[PDB]
Parts: C-alpha cells; sequence; structure tokens
C-alpha cells in the first residue's frame, strides 16, 4: 500500500479486503504474513572481536611490520647455537608491539552498545490487536502484526506498526510522536484522509505510526506497512546504511603510510642493487651462503627504521588525555579518534527541542484587562522569569517585582489555571528536579501558578516535596471541581466545572475555560475587569484579538492560550454530558479573564555558544522536527537568525525541501540555516548534501530522529537528558547538559590537532633518519651501526616520552578565532619537508660516522684501517695481511651503543626544539613545557639503566661507556639544535635566563679537541 493517507478508508479497506469487527480470516492473515514477514526490527549482530582484530591487521604499516617480523624469525632459525635465547628476542617483540596495537586500538572503538537492538524498545510487547472473525479482542503479542490487520489502541499503549485511523472514539487522540518528531506535545488525530501524494510524517493526521505512545483517547484503525516499511523502519535502515569513514586524520596517515611503503620497496630494492656490488656472483664466494642474510638484516632493519611504531601508542595516549579533559568537563566522550575530529568541524546541526530549548514548556507572558476605553481597553501585561519546571520565578510588570494578591484578575486567572488543567508537578528526590506528570502545557500552567503566591501562602521552609503543589493545594481546597468538559476538535477549549468550598457563598457556580484564542474569544461576550463585570464591545475584541495575533506570530511565537470563565452556569442536573456538541452550545457566555503565552525556552548557554561558533568559523544550522513559525522564532532568539533578518530563501520545510530543484536542491544546504518540519530521512539528506562539499558536520541532538543524522555525521553529541537512541548513536555526550561544552571541546580539539602534528612530525623525522643511517651503512658496506631492537626501544620507549610531552604543549592564542582547517590540508609543506629530511640525513650520517668513529678514530679503542676494510664479511682467516687485529672486533658493542646514544640524544635535542614550528628554542625556552624536560630526563635515566643495569646490557648490544666517550657523543648529537634553530631562522625571514645556562655547558664539552683521519674518501 502507497500514499494510504492520500486514499479514504473506504479504498484502503477494500485493498486489504477487511472490515471493522471481521478484519480477517485465518487464511488471509497466514497470507499476509507469508507476502511480508513479522513485525519485527532486525538487530544488528554484535562485532566479534576475531572480525575486528582481522580488520584492524588491514593496516599497511602493520602488514608491512608484520611481515619484517616474520622474515626477522625465518632469519633467526638460521641463527647458530652459540648465542641464547635472545636471538629470538627480536620478533617476540615485533609480535609484542603489533598485538599491543592491535589490543589498544580494539580498546580505542570498543562500544557494548548497540545502534539497534537495545535501542528499539519504543515497540511495545504487547498490543490488543487481530480484530478477526474468531472473536471480539485478542491481546496478542505484536511480533506477529499482518498489514491487513485491524488495531485498536489504549491510552498508554504503543502502536505497534504503521496504522491508518478509521474510526475514533472518545472524540480526541492524543498522540505522542516525540520518535519521529522530538515534540512530546499530543497530536490530535482524525480519520479524514489527507489529498498529497507527498506529506511529512506531521502532515499525517490520519496515520499512527509505530513506537508512539498514545496521551490520550481510544480508537480502532487499520495498519498499513508493518516491519521495515514502517517509519522507525526507514529510521532503523539509515541506522544500518551508515558506516563511520575514516577521520581526515586517518585519511592523511593512510596516504602516508602508502607513500612509504611504496618508497620502502623502492630502497630495498636499491640495496639489493647495491649488494651484488659488494657480493658478487662472479666474485668467487658464498654470495647465496651468506649474502642472503646480510641483505634480508638490512631489509628487517629498513622496514623497522621506516615504521613509526610509538605513533599509534602516543596518538592513543593524547587522545585519552583529552577524553579525561572532557569528562571532567562533564562532557563524557565514547570514541577518541572523534575528538580530535571537533577541531576541523565546519558546520554544527542541531536539534531545537531539548538540545537548544529546556524542552520544559513555561509560560513567559500572560495578560489582563485593568481598565476599557471608547472601542478599546487597557492590557495588564506581565512576563514570567524561568525556564524550568521549577517553581522559582517571579512575575515581572515593566520589569519590576509584582505581588499578585492585590491584582483580583491575576487572582481569578491563577485559580483558572489552577482548576482547569489535569496535570500537575511533582519532585523526584533522587534526580533533584521537577517533571511533568501529564501535559506539558497544563504543567506550564501549574508551575506559573506555583511562582505567583497569589494567596500568599507561606513557603519560609516547606520541603521541597510539598513546595511542588502547595498554591495548587492552597486553590484546590477552596474550590472543588464537581466534573470537566473534555477538549474537543469543534470547539477547540476545555472547560472545568467548579463550585465553592464555603458553606455561605453567594456564588455557587463557575465554569472556567481554557482553548484556542479564537474560538474563546468569539464564544466570549463580557470582560472581566477586575472584580467588575463588563459588557463586551468590539474595539477590546479587535485590540485582544490583534495582541493575541502578535504574540503568536512575530519574534517569539509563542503558543497562545486564552482564558475564561462562566458565571452563570447551568445546573448540573440540566446538564446532558454525553456528547461534545453540547459542550459548545454550553459554552457561549464566557467572561474574558485573561490570556497567558508559553513558548520552549532555549537554555541560559546556547547564545553565547552559537556567537562563538560564528566566530571560530563554524555555521550552526538548526534542524527541527517543529513548526516553521516555532523553528525561525527559536532561531532568531538564540542569534542564528536577526531579529529584522530575512528568511525567505534561508529558511526551509522538508515539504519545500523535496520538490526544489537541484542547482536550488544543493543550494538550499550551501545558504539555508533552518530546517523544519522534516523527516529524519531528511535530516540525514541534510547532512549528506553537506558532506558532498567536503565539509565535516557536528550533528547534536536527543531524540530517536536525530539518530540518523547523528550516525551519517562525521561527529555526533547528545545531551544527557535525552533519549539513550541519540546518546548510544553519538560519538559524545553532554552529562551536564551545557552546550558551551561543544565550543570547548572544539577549542580542544584543536590545540590535540596542533599537538599531534607536532610530535607525528617529530615521530617521522626520527624514522627519516634511522632510515638513511640504515641505507648509508648498507651502502657504504661498515659493519653494523642499529640492531633492530634498539630501533624498537628507540622508537617506542625514549621517543613516546617525549611525543607525550610534546601533546602536552601549551595550546596557541588565537586558536578559537582562526577558522576550521582545510580537511585535504597535507601533514607536511614542501619546506618542513626539506627540514625534516635534511634533519633525518644529518641523523643517518652521525650516527654511521659514530660508529665510524670507533672503529677508525677511536681515542683509547682498537682502531682499524681506511675504508678500504669498510667491508668486512669478506675479513677472515689467513687473509692477505688486511691488519694484524682480531676478526671478531667488528661485532663489538662499543660501535653499537656509540649510536645508540648519538641517536638517543639526537632524539632528545630534537624533542627539545619540536616545541615549536617555526620559533626558535631561545624565544621561548624548554621550562614552558615542564613535562617535556621531565620526560627527557627520565629517557636519559631509561638509556642509563639499560647501559648499567645487570641483564639489559645484553639483549641490546651495548656496554656501559665512559667519560670521553660520553663526552664525543654529546658533541656529535649538540649540532642538531644550531640546525634546527637555522633552519626555523631561515623559514622565518623567508630567553636570557636559558640562554645563560647553556653557555657554561657548550665551552666545557667542546673544550677538548679531538680529530679524525678519515679524509681519503671526500
Ligand atoms: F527535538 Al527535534 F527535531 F526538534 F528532534
Ligand atoms: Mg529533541
Amino acid at each position: 500500500m502507497e500514499n494510504a493517507h492520500t486514499k479514504t478508508v473506504e479504498e484502503v479497506l477494500g485493498h486489504f479486503g477487511v472490515n471493522e469487527s471481521t478484519g480477517l480470516s485465518l487464511e488471509q492473515v497466514k497470507k499476509l504474513k507469508e507476502r511480508w514477514g513479522s513485525n519485527e526490527l532486525p538487530a544488528e549482530e554484535g562485532k566479534t572481536l576475531l572480525e575486528l582484530v582481522i580488520e584492524q591487521f588491514e593496516d599497511l604499516l602493520v602488514r608491512i611490520l608484520l611481515l619484517a617480523a616474520c622474515i626477522s624469525f625465518v632469519l633467526a632459525w638460521f641463527e647458530e647455537g652459540e648465542e641464547t635465547i635472545t636471538a629470538f628476542v627480536e620478533p617476540f617483540v615485533i609480535l609484542l608491539i603489533l598485538v599491543a596495537n592491535a589490543i589498544v586500538g580494539v580498546w580505542q572503538e570498543r562500544n557494548a552498545e548497540n545502534a539497534i537492538e537495545a535501542l528499539k524498545e519504543y515497540e511495545p510487547e504487547m498490543g490488543k490487536v487481530y480484530r478477526q472473525d474468531r472473536k471480539s479482542v485478542q491481546r496478542i503479542k505484536a511480533k506477529d502484526i499482518v498489514p491487513g490487520d485491524i488495531v485498536e489502541i489504549a491510552v498508554g499503549d504503543k502502536v505497534p506498526a504503521d496504522i491508518r485511523l478509521t474510526s475514533i472514539k472518545s472524540t480526541t487522540l492524543r498522540v505522542d510522536q516525540s520518535i519521529l518528531t522530538g515534540e512530546s506535545v499530543s497530536v490530535i488525530k482524525h480519520t479524514d484522509p489527507v489529498p498529497d501524494p507527498r506529506a511529512v510524517n506531521q502532515d499525517k493526521k490520519n496515520m499512527l505510526f509505530s513506537g508512539t505512545n498514545i496521551a490520550a483517547g481510544k480508537a480502532m484503525g487499520v495498519v498499513v506497512a508493518t516491519g521495515v516499511n514502517t517509519e522507525i523502519g526507514k529510521i532503523r535502515d539509515e541506522m544500518v546504511a551508515t558506516e563511520q569513514e575514516r577521520t581526515p586524520l586517518q585519511q592523511k596517515l593512510d596516504e602516508f603510510g602508502e607513500q612509504l611503503s611504496k618508497v620502502i620497496s623502492l630502497i630495498c630494492i636499491a640495496v639489493w642493487i647495491i649488494n651484488i656490488g659488494h657480493f658478487n656472483d662472479p666474485v668467487h664466494g658464498g654470495s647465496w651462503i651468506r649474502g642472503a642474510i646480510y641483505y634480508f638484516k638490512i631489509a628487517v632493519a629498513l622496514a623497522v627504521a621506516a615504521i613509526p611504531e610509538g605513533l599509534p601508542a602516543v596518538i592513543t595516549t593524547c587522545l585519552a588525555l583529552g577524553t579525561r579533559r572532557m569528562a571532567k568537563k562533564n562532557a563524557i566522550v565514547r570514541s577518541l579518534p572523534s575528538v580530535e575530529t571537533l577541531g576541523c568541524t565546519s558546520v554544527i546541526c542541531s536539534d531545537k527541542t531539548g538540545t537548544l530549548t529546556t524542552n520544559q514548556m513555561s509560560v513567559c507572558r500572560m495578560f489582563i484587562l485593568d481598565r476599557v476605553e471608547g472601542d478599546t481597553c487597557s492590557l495588564n501585561e506581565f512576563t514570567i522569569t524561568g525556564s524550568t519546571y521549577a517553581p522559582i520565578g517571579e512575575v515581572h510588570k515593566d520589569d519590576k517585582p509584582v505581588n499578585c494578591h492585590q491584582y483580583d484578575g491575576l487572582v481569578e486567572l491563577a485559580t483558572i489555571c489552577a482548576l482547569c488543567n489535569d496535570s500537575a508537578l511533582d519532585y523526584n528526590e533522587a534526580k533533584g528536579v521537577y517533571e511533568k506528570v501529564g501535559e506539558a502545557t497544563e504543567t506550564a500552567l501549574t508551575c506559573l501558578v506555583e511562582k505567583m503566591n497569589v494567596f500568599d501562602t507561606e513557603l519560609k521552609g516547606l520541603s521541597k516535596i510539598e513546595r511542588a503543589n502547595a498554591c495548587n493545594s492552597v486553590i484546590k481546597q477552596l474550590m472543588k471541581k464537581e466534573f470537566t468538559l473534555e477538549f474537543s476538535r469543534d470547539r477547540k477549549s476545555m472547560s472545568v466545572y467548579c463550585t465553592p468550598n464555603k458553606p455561605s457563598r453567594t456564588s455557587m457556580s463557575k465554569m472556567f475555560v481554557k482553548g484556542a484564542p479564537e474560538g474563546v474569544i468569539d464564544r466570549c461576550t463580557h470582560i472581566r475587569v477586575g472584580s467588575t463585570k463588563v459588557p463586551m464591545t468590539s474595539g477590546v475584541k479587535q485590540k485582544i484579538m490583534s495582541v493575541i495575533r502578535e504574540w503568536g506570530s512575530g519574534s517569539d511565537t509563542l503558543r497562545c492560550l486564552a482564558l475564561a470563565t462562566h458565571d452563570n452556569p447551568l445546573r448540573r442536573e440540566e446538564m446532558h454530558l454525553e456528547d461534545s456538541a453540547n459542550f459548545i452550545k454550553y459554552e457561549t457566555n464566557l467572561t474574558f479573564v485573561g490570556c497567558v503565552g508559553m513558548l520552549d525556552p532555549p537554555r541560559i548557554e546556547v547564545a553565547s555558544s552559537v556567537k562563538l561558533c560564528r566566530q571560530a568559523g563554524i555555521r550552526v544550522i538548526m534542524i527541527t522536527g517543529d513548526n516553521k513559525g516555532t523553528a525561525v522564532a527559536i532561531c532568531r532568539r538564540i542569534g542564528i537568525f536577526g531579529q529584522d533578518e530575512d528568511v525567505t530563501s534561508k529558511a526551509f520545510t522538508g515539504r519545500e525541501f523535496d520538490e526544489l530543484n537541484p542547482s536550488a536542491q544543493r543550494d538550499a544546504c550551501l545558504n539555508a540555516r533552518c530546517f523544519a518540519r522534516v523527516e529524519p530521512s531528511h535530516k540525514s539528506k541534510i547532512v549528506e548534501f553537506l558532506q558532498s562539499f567536503d565539509e565535516i558536520t557536528a550533528m547534536t541532538g536527543d531524540g530517536v530522529n536525530d539518530a540518523p543524522a547523528l550516525k551519517k555525521a562525521e561527529i555526533g553529541i547528545a545531551m544527557g537528558s535525552g533519549t539513550a537512541v541519540a546518546k548510544t548513536a553519538s560519538e559524545m555526550v553532554l552529562a551536564d547538559d551545557n552546550f558551551s561544552t561543544i565550543v570547548a571541546a572544539v577549542e580542544e580539539g584543536r590545540a590535540i590537532y596542533n599537538n599531534m602534528k607536532q610530535f607525528i612530525r617529530y615521530l617521522i623525522s626520527s624514522n627519516v633518519g634511522e632510515v638513511v643511517c640504515i641505507f648509508l651503512t648498507a651502502a657504504l658496506g661498515f659493519p653494523e651501526a642499529l640492531i633492530p631492537v634498539q630501533l624498537l626501544w628507540v622508537n617506542l620507549v625514549t621517543d613516546g616520552l617525549p611525543a607525550t610531552a610534546l601533546g602536552f604543549n601549551p595550546p596557541d592564542l588565537d586558536i578559537m578565532n582562526k577558522p576550521p582547517r582545510n580537511p585535504k590540508e597535507p601533514l607536511i609543506s614542501g619546506w618542513l619537508f626539506f627540514r625534516y629530511l635534511a634533519i633525518g640525513c644529518y641523523v643517518g650520517a652521525a650516527t654511521v660516522g659514530a660508529a665510524a668513529w670507533w672503529f677508525i678514530a677511536a681515542d683509547g679503542g682498537p682502531r682499524v684501517s681506511f675504508y678500504q676494510l669498510s667491508h668486512f664479511l669478506q675479513c677472515k682467516e689467513d687473509n692477505p695481511d688486511f691488519e694484524g687485529v682480531d676478526c671478531a672486533i667488528f661485532e663489538s658493542p662499543y660501535p653499537m651503543t656509540m649510536a645508540l646514544s648519538v641517536l638517543v640524544t639526537i632524539e632528545m635535542c630534537n624533542a627539545l626544539n619540536s616545541l615549536s614550528e617555526n620559533q626558535s628554542l631561545l624565544r621561548m625556552p624548554p621550562w614552558e613545557n615542564i613535562w617535556l624536560v621531565g620526560s627527557i630526563c627520565l629517557s636519559m635515566s631509561l638509556h642509563f639503566l639499560i647501559l648499567y643495569v645487570e641483564p639489559l646490557p645484553l639483549i641490546f648490544q651495548i656496554t656501559p661507556l665512559n667519560v670521553t666517550q660520553w663526552l664525543m657523543v654529546l658533541k656529535i648529537s649538540l649540532p642538531v639544535i644550531l640546525m634546527d634553530e637555522t633552519l626555523k631562522f631561515v623559514a622565518r625571514n623567508y630567553s636570557w635566563p636559558f640562554v645563560l645556562l647553556i653557555m657554561p655547558l657548550v665551552i666545557w664539552v667542546y673544550s677538548t679537541d679531538t680529530n679524525f683521519s678519515d679524509m681519503f674518501w671526500s
């Protein structure tokens, strides 16, 4: 059945072959069941850990590292029995870091909440259905309802499937459609067809939708769609068809990984070509026997040197620290990688009710009659302060405190509001927040009554439990409700009959009236001025109507609720209380006591957040299921739209949006800033159109309708008092219900992204330095200087501690005044690429020289020959007298610890001057980041431990160093800071206590004058 709302009830009955009270037969129900299925939303299967691990192992960098570990294990098998189990430490440690990365990634991306199964609890467990031929009413589970079936729904019942209403009992059907519109207001429904092929769910008032409870009233209806074909079915389908896409930083890192893999392949091929020169098959030797292990030892070392192993760990640590800061700001973050993507947000999409507003209806304006002029009257307008159901508020007439006891019209209005309401107010001691037991409008009237002590009741020390209803109880003690007249569609008003409790009261019959201004005023024939009744006149009616229209159609489109009372009601026994037609007849001689106006009020922290978003370059677009007028009024109130701003081509509705031209279809999302009366699919389409412009969108909401948009958007935020569907479909939850936390999170994400760029560049520079070192050692043929396990230790511990310290950098001063960054921004620029490539080349050359320094120019150590004996695998016993030295000195740990110490100290110095992108270290000292110096001294302490503890110098081929060699290492390492400062100065042009600290040290280390002898190849 398509467009069931357009067709009449007879047509939709005939199409299904269904009649009232004889809905279906035992075979027709089976045919409809097999044709469609079951009234159920298929759940999402939980993601198993095995598939998560397999997918996370698909990373190219991880794959290269795993291949390196495997080939290292193969090489270690060929190793002799002379060495101990330390030969297998390398594959073990590489596998350990790989599984550590996998486990930390699982911890990062594991969420127990499921987007469908736990969330779709809106489906009723049981519903009275199946008006088949067997009996009358069948209370069978809603799991197996067929589209042809007839359903009856009662008060508090949840609609099982998409139902096209046929008959309405109790004259009113109040439906709560918050899951599809976000509004808790009761939607009065009818059975008349709406003759439009394309209509939003709000326009469809002849249909019932699954998962929506009934505020009041009972009715009968015929199902139209079930299971996936329902509106909640569309919500679930949107919830499952959206797969989270890698954040822009992750895309940049994947591009870097692909580039790194290709350059690894090229460098490995080049090394293999060069290794042919040293080990040539025409030259008689064991080229295959022993040249293979040397080449593959390079390949494993090259792969280890290229991959920044500690980068995922430090990134996770930084994201976890940012998440902890957010949790200290009362905002719990569910996904760490989405913390940084907050900074690059181009557009913020928001839901009006609950997120921008308080979702607590409160009356803000009210007026009564004080003086009546000739064809004119004087309205005593008041304003109510308060946006919460708590009765803490004051009346303001021209912004002055007012005591309502003196005014008699206010007392009458308060009595009418107290008695003519069915709802009430209660206090939750557990939560500490007053909540509405019934309708929002009647609860707002109750709160207004309690705010002003019209009888001057004493509330000096009343408990919060009894403060909720004290004034209402005092009023109700005076007047008792004999009966009530229910709301009706035709009269659009509510009447309550009351009798005074005092036995000697002269007046004994009063009917209070509360309803829509039009009908109530047209049915009003007198005006209540103070305690005196006044005949009505045309001018007073016209001015009252004009005031109502300006209150309900301007900057603050409040819902208008006219009030009245009946001073001469007919006797109770004279009444015929069966039909609603007699109600309007009995409601004809009212006196206009006054009127009130109410709206959903925005929070007291939204407008500032919106203007701060505008300052930072983020556009805040409001998308809501409410009517366009209220949406625009709230937009103007919170500052999205100007008070006098024209919104002809900037505010749209879903029906307007769908029919719009494709070029204008793009243009609307390009320029418009407010969307109202939109389905959840419309919100998803808005977000998708915004993303099509390559813009990161932040969706904020608190309802089920927001969930498809929250999932579709890159980052989704949910309020801490909204539905669990929004909470679990969003990456961030605002526990304190504070909107400024969003701009705070954007600021923290920008700072986090800056720090992440800094330490990513630092780690990549270290890695390229190690790669250049390995390539130089392979090409020259010199004995190895850096072993892969030393590279693991350097890349993980002594780099992650400085990397975390660099992630602890203070943020930029102008961080929140800058526009959002382009998502396609390269992580490395050309000049910075040149800087870090030069640093890496210097690191490689320095490590190679430090290894060669011990071999050739050893001060106090064994001095080998020139670069002629650079090749060392050709050394053998009974050699042609190359030198009278042992051939086993080439494996000594002294050159290896030389290279390790040079690398570590150069990395420490690089961490010192990686504090800033282009600011020199002289301008801002390392003392600014007190974590940086602490992490660096901790890393030096760790290095000294691995040098001087008992077992550790065995795993790493290193030995303790004497003072002279340590000074040589320092002399080699120091010029890196000078080189970085020079490069920074060139970048810039194309404090004193810190400066005086290093002067006594630089002279002391450089005082010794030690020269070299390697000059022939130069
Ligand atoms: F609360 Al809404 F669209 F206004 F989900
Ligand atoms: Mg909402």
